[PDB]
């Protein structure tokens, strides 16, 4: 079998698409990448990740971002039966439409999940086992381990404390701000540096 | 290696069993299905799922149900050392005994887990990253993302709010009811429709 | 591809290392084990687990311990750019340094994760979907399903209630004690017995 493959023909997908992966990205052999996916340069996709763009599409992962072990990306249907685009399930980023948009320099840590409709802004850390669904996470944010954002917009530069499940815009508006002395303030740039280097190192083993 | 395989011989499993999978089910090549498992028609098993019936057995997945990416099904021992059935670890559904019973038209969403002893009634949605263990989830229920049911019975037609961990029968008795205007009221039938079509589409690629 | 493999050359890893696995351990073909890892005797590594010692290293798993389906072990960098050991990210156990140390007779249940720097004492159960990061879990402990220990030390013989996220030493100091009548008091020794037997049974299929 191939772990990088096209999505299947369905009522909402007349024409199958294969992933477009930059030559500098590393897809582990035990990761799965299916369908209408764009993977940017220097991205590291770890073992057991599953990026599956067969329902809601497309799923984009920007440059120097990392999709860690066991992370799932998938999305709610973006085209219904009759060929109609379901706009509630589509996010818009820089004038383009996506089912899931992961920006540049974003870390999706181990066992986290981003389910479309969703967008994750540049230089944000999505912590271990965290969860994002029907939400827009701004740039320079931090979702600590086991936090979750569902149905909300997380303003730029804010963090979600470990274990907190954010389901209302009123709650997302009062999240705390990332400051220089906040414990995860430098976490994402370290992770990004590491993962870019791991992608290169692992590419030299293939 | 084969990803669909028999369980190993152990003190509690004198005779190995191989999965019984309907020809219309789709098992992704990167899913794992081991042992005394029954998979029904039109079921979709996604990448990185692990259905492992080697301890507690059998594990059943009914018709038109879906086991999404990274979902784990496994169960506590159902036969002890001396060949004795441990009745506390066995669930009974329609006069038959199972370690894990997943009914028909049930969605086990991405990264959720159902650990036996457990039963999940027809047309219920088990949300992303949710958890069911030592529990009986009725039919037409909804476990929102990151909810959990442990050691309880979830009455038919109720939902568990995102992030809520239900560990007592008193709590399960007062869960809210699914109504037409509840946000996840039509989620499972949409997921089921989609996953049945994905199973067929993916079967046409094999 | 090989699922058991060396870590890549990076700025912090001049010399690649391959896993040292006891002949009596069983590594499922759909598990991934990468880099500077030591796996002890009679250990069972299940489908979809990912043990990845490519950043923080080494990762040790002691005798008769089990790494269940979808469990991730990984760790923060232990050597920085300039070849300097980052002592805050290194744990010390019996006079030896590790990125992640999993002791003997420890169960890492399905979908849990232990992220270095971290140590987990002998005969402790890390429950389904639980999370340990920047913490030291003592021996004879129980992390119930969906519990978490972050940045703390969990004293020997204590348990963390299902769903509880422990982030402060004040909180970890007041956790409840495991007693004979506590519900998970015999869980780990049962799991260990089972998993040792599964490792042997599965080794007889290879
Ligand atoms: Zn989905
Ligand atoms: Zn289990
Ligand atoms: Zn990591």
């Amino acid at each position: 079998f191939s772990n990088i493959r096209e999505n299947p023909v369905t009522p909402w997908n007349p024409e199958p698409s294969a992933p477009v992966i930059d030559p500098t990205a590393y897809i582990d052999p035990q990761a799965s990448v299916i369908g209408e996916v764009t993977i940017g340069a220097n991205v590291m996709v770890s073992p057991m990740a599953s990026i599956r763009s067969d329902e809601g599409m497309p799923i984009f992962v920007g440059d120097r971002s990392n999709v860690q072990d066991g992370v799932v990306l998938h999305a709610l249907e973006t085209i219904n039966e009759e060929g109609e685009p379901i706009e509630d399930n589509i996010v818009e980023v820089d004038g383009k439409e996506y089912a899931v948009y992961i920006g540049n320099n974003v870390s999706l840590a181990h066992q986290s999940q981003v389910h479309g409709p969703a967008a994750v802004g540049d230089d944000t850390f999505i912590g271990m086992q965290a969860f994002v669904f029907k939400s827009k996470v701004g740039n320079n944010c931090v979702l600590e381990p086991r936090s979750a954002a569902i149905g909300v917009t997380i303003p730029d530069g804010r963090y979600i404390p470990a274990g907190m499940v954010v389901t209302s815009q009123a709650e997302a508006d009062k999240l705390p701000e990332v400051t220089d002395d906040y414990a995860y303030s430098h976490t994402n740039e370290a992770v990004v540096y590491v993962n870019v280097h791991l992608a290169e190192g692992y590419k030299e083993t293939s």
